[PDB]
């Protein structure tokens, strides 16, 4: 946990414009969050990017987990190996609002973060799943009480997130 270059938004939320995988390799974090689906299929996005960097070790361990325990709940989580990227990997499932999943569960999904004192995380539901990233950052800041280090990959999205957060801040 040697996080460098993060802007601090609140007492426990930090943000940085980085690739979450490059971040993980460099910082070797205790916990890296994966933006997961219910069957733990890491195709594309953060999940696929992380899986590739373990040369598909993650996807194999994931598939064994689903086979034993069945799908995760939307808004739920499971802790697996972090492989070469971290000690552990917390797969957290946020609502796919694009497919009509309840946006309320984004808050339950962020509540999983509070079981770890330090995390390297992306924004849940803010890509393929279609939530407003500003909304997702807002619920993260309102929900997570532990120290979360957000890697936002796209520069324009990151700029807009730090702007909007600080304009609406109180
Ligand atoms: N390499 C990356 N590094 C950092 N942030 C990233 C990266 N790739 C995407 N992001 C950002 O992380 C946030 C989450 O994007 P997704 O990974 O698409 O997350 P989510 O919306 O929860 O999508 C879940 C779905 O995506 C699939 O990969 C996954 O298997 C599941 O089906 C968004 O802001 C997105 O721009």
């Amino acid at each position: 946990n040697s996080f460098s270059g993060y802007l601090k938004l609140t007492d426990n939320v930090y943000i940085k414009n980085a690739d979450i995988v490059e971040e993980a390799k460099k910082v070797k974090p205790t916990v890296v969050v994966n933006a997961a689906n219910v069957y733990l299929k890491h195709g594309g996005g953060v999940a696929g990017a992380l899986n590739k960097a373990t040369n598909n070790a993650m996807q194999v361990e994931s598939d064994d987990y689903i086979a034993t325990n069945g799908p995760l709940k939307v808004g739920g989580s499971c802790v697996l190996s972090g492989h070469n990227l971290a000690k552990h990997c917390l797969h957290v499932v946020g609502p796919n609002v694009n497919k009509g999943e309840d946006i309320q569960l984004l808050k339950s999904a962020y509540e999983n973060f509070n079981q770890h004192e330090v995390l390297l995380a992306p924004l849940l539901s803010a890509g393929i799943f279609g939530a407003d990233p500003i909304h997702s950052l807002r619920v993260c800041v309102d929900t997570v009480r532990t120290n979360v280090y957000l890697a936002v990959f796209d520069k324009n999205l990151y700029d807009k997130l730090v702007s909007s957060f600080l304009e609406m801040k109180s």
